[PDB]
């Protein structure tokens, strides 16, 4: 199906845009835990937050780590999971949360 | 800003479509309480669920009532609010939840 | 691909919407000719125009006919093809034209077989 | 008015994307003529074409110039306008044309 109309709506309204939500999953100690997730280049037109779902459990929406100098942004699952990383046998879903209307969009999923 | 390209992407992909999410807020007793919300004609291509947020407090997701033969669908806030209606002095935000990815989209908002 | 986000953007911005662009191809005399196209329920948020392309040849834009009381709108190819229908052996493409920015979107195609 | 749903649809389906359609208009000689337009980083998933409209006159579609090694792509108005630049007192509209369906999307406008 041809969705180029949607892409050129974004081109027309933003003109110059670069993003990279390729998930970079950071492991903890021991290595079987997933401690965090980094996106190399997030969108910055709003102060987006992130919601984390662990094995079907909503861990909530927390304060974002500041966007780093390279444009990356990191989500630290220890802030969502009571100070512990997430066992890599569990599904992890990460949603961006629009601060203006509260919408949320799946941007990463860990599932071994 | 001109979004006709998005509108006609939906036309080209769907061809014939009718929906009606005009919020019909159902009042309780006393009349100052809002007990529910009915949409006259919801989308039916998935088994959508609804999340309710009351004055910024996330009430979560519940099972949906069936789409009615006239196309309407009811969201009963008593199912979300521990058996109680919501005072109309509080903000009510209702999100449709996509079951394929868990995304949520604001479709109705009460705010005095 | 899951494009429900695009649909609910339209839901959120329009709230109540009904359209039907199922093509209804009207034939002339001889019945071999395609003389017009009717859409049962067009969008009406702007005074859209239509461009017609006849077997790859652009026939340009013309003023649109009024949207009818039942919601339908007719595109009359005699207006685009100097008073004659289009032989049904030719492909026909019909684009809606946004009057604000001049964008064009394919909304109907006639092609035999 | 909030279109983040559309933006994150593109994020979710494309994951990593960079484009730049900031118009770099090239003037001719004399300087009052607009001879061309360059986009620094175009989309490349289709062999897109360009339509040019000058002062309400549709000049049609032409062969696209190749996307260069740096990602940029140029629209030469002399190819559309019979060997002449466009006087800068006229409106210019440039549309990207989807080769799959012939749709056209405005990407640059002079006045």
């Amino acid at each position: 199906t041809n969705d180029s109309a949607v892409l050129f709506y974004i081109v027309a309204s933003q003109k110059k845009l670069s993003f990279d939500y390729t998930p970079n999953w950071g492991r903890g100690s021991p290595n079987s835990y997933i401690d965090n997730l980094t996106f190399p280049r997030v969108l910055t037109n709003k102060p987006y937050k992130y919601r984390v779902v662990k094995a079907g459990q909503d861990l909530g929406v927390r304060d974002s780590y500041s966007v780093q100098s390279d444009g990356s942004q990191k989500v630290n699952f220890l802030e969502y999971n009571a100070g512990r990383g997430i066992a890599d046998t569990q599904t992890i879903q990460v949603y961006v949360v629009d601060p203006d209307n509260g919408n949320q969009y799946l941007v990463a999923q860990w599932k071994l």
